[PDB]
């Protein structure tokens, strides 16, 4: 499919690498640092490599009007949701320390210029841009200027729209990933359109391609690995009985383990060429291919024909079924017994 | 991807249809009709639509040489294995009756001319050609002459080799499916090469494409549905404690149910276009897109610039973040308050 790669710290990312699962705890901690640590713990214990946060600073990321608009998966204002779940800088720093104290990579999504500038002071290894901010070219310009790689969610945007963000990233010269995404919480299967992944890499050949997902299970993310995705992102929780607008479409430690397992299998099985010769198939070839046999007794000097020849397993005959017809017209040099393979010495 | 379809009895098969799972009991019944019925039962009870058999007639399908060649997943001759598992015509007829008495479609794989002629007397709705016989053009010629659709496994064969079989099928004018396949029992993930599916449909645009599989689990078959497969075939057993050379890579009633479930989900999620507009995304668009706001107080008659403008959620502003730069140079008609959206009445 392709050979693009870049590193997030020490982790190589790309088609020829192990697909990377981003556990976004996001606002699932409900603004509690203690809950965020329990979620980071569940992710460590499940084998996660990367915890992603959301860096919310309510005054810089929304104007007064956001206190009157309700998101689709909640019933209060988006302003109220972020004032309730936002971690301040002192605690977000503690989150990053904790995540790395558990051996894992911390990245986050900035929603504002102030949030973007806070993460650069923390010196995170790479930056996630969410689907809302995929058309936020002034913000993309700022993050790309930090010189880290950029993982850009691409939901709710067209190729034409994304191309303007991608020109900005290329200009800064940082490597980048494009994540196909659908921003309904949760997302019906029929709205995933995994074909959108091929569309994205056909439109931008230099990009790592993966999927951000908000369906109820793993099927979409597994399908994306089969298609060549290198990065899979689901929301993450320690347990499903947590409160919060994104908990519903999150994975828990067990389903992460399923996803990590399917991702590994499909990383091996995907791709390749039809025509490749698999050495392990040879004993099956040798016994199951057909060889040309006599279909009846054939007298010395009689002509071989489609009436006195046929084909039978196994494959060690002098003439393969591929050469069946080239024996027509040839003359019997011996008496040939019915059911015997046609040997070269059976014809003049 | 494509729009090809044909029917197996009453079941429509193709990309725009529900993917079809073939439960091949094969030689798992170990030659026992009573065991074959227990396997047909487990398949009915699990929700199967199609039971596939293998139609073995040891004298017509192999010569004397097959009593000296051992298949890779066993330790006796292929001749011995088939003499032990082969159902005679009286019992194979009873199998087909039973399978249809349970509401299901019976198809089988012929391995010989006699086997092919037995199935036409039974008047099966479609024919499976296994990977061993994919280069058996004289046998393919005979089966295609029966006028039923043909599902052709394509393991251990190149595109160039398959093309000769496909010319034969097209000539008879029956619709056909191509199944990508790897004939190692069982098959490591790394040998599946799911890309071979795209290769097959790129080489033959009129064919239904699916996968025949012999890996240990469902990951491959799920990946094939994500890629657009319409037909999935695994070996089938009622329980895993059965004896036999193919039991190992078979599915049981539970894992079939998993596969049928993943197949249904990935049938919905696969395909589509990136640029499609998902109506359900609109509330997220309205709250998460940014609008141009004043970044500082701006005096009446001052010029708007990248220093006094910025962008903030939500999306109901007069100017989208897409129009951010077109506001540069415009003149303030009012006093504009810091943090307020730029309204059209704020500029001359
Ligand atoms: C558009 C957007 O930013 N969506 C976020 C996911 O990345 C969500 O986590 C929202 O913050 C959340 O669903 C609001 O209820
Ligand atoms: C090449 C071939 O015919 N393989 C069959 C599957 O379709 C197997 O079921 C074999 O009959 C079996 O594995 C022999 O041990
Ligand atoms: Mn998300
Ligand atoms: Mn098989």
């Amino acid at each position: 499919q392709n050979n693009n790669e870049f590193k997030i710290g020490n982790r190589s990312v790309g088609y020829n690498h192990e697909p990377l699962i981003i556990c976004e705890i996001g606002i699932n901690h409900e603004g509690s640092l203690k809950t965020a640590f329990e979620m980071v713990d569940a992710a460590y214990n499940a084998g996660a490599e990367v915890v992603k946060h959301q860096t919310h600073i309510v005054e810089d990321e929304m104007s007064d009007e956001a206190k009157q608009v309700i998101p689709g998966n909640a019933d209060v204002s988006i302003y109220e949701i972020m004032e309730r779940c936002a971690l301040n800088e002192e605690d977000e720093i503690k989150l990053k320390e904790y995540v790395e104290s558990k051996g894992m990579i911390f990245i986050s999504t900035p929603f504002s210029r102030a949030a973007a500038l806070r993460l650069q002071r923390m010196d995170i290894p790479a930056y996630k841009i969410g689907s809302g901010e995929c058309n936020n070219y002034p913000l993309i310009k700022l993050v790309a200027s930090f010189g880290k790689p950029i993982i850009l969610s691409t939901g709710m945007n067209s190729i034409e729209s994304i191309k303007k963000s991608v020109e900005i990233i290329r200009e800064a010269g940082v490597p980048y990933a494009l994540l196909h995404c659908t921003n309904i919480y949760p997302t019906p299967y029929e709205d995933v359109r995994l074909g959108g992944m091929n569309d994205l890499s056909e439109a931008f050949p230099d990009a790592i391609i993966g999927l951000s997902d908000h369906t109820l299970d793993n099927y979409a993310c597994l399908g994306a690995v089969a298609l060549g995705g290198s990065i899979l992102e689901r929301h993450f929780t320690d347990r499903m009985d947590r409160p919060g607008p994104d908990i519903v479409c999150s994975m828990n430690p067990d389903t992460f383990k399923e996803l990590k397992q399917g991702a590994h299998a499909l990383k091996l099985a995907r791709g390749g060429k039809k025509d490749t010769i698999i050495a392990g198939e040879k004993p099956t070839k040798d016994f199951a291919f057909a060889s040309v046999v006599a279909d009846k007794d054939i007298k010395k000097g009689e002509l071989l024909s489609g009436d006195n020849l046929w084909v039978k397993r196994p494959g060690n005959g002098d003439f393969s079924v591929n050469e069946y017809e080239t024996l027509f017209g040839k003359v019997a040099a011996c008496n040939i017994r019915k059911g015997a393979q046609i040997k070269k010495t059976d014809i003049e």
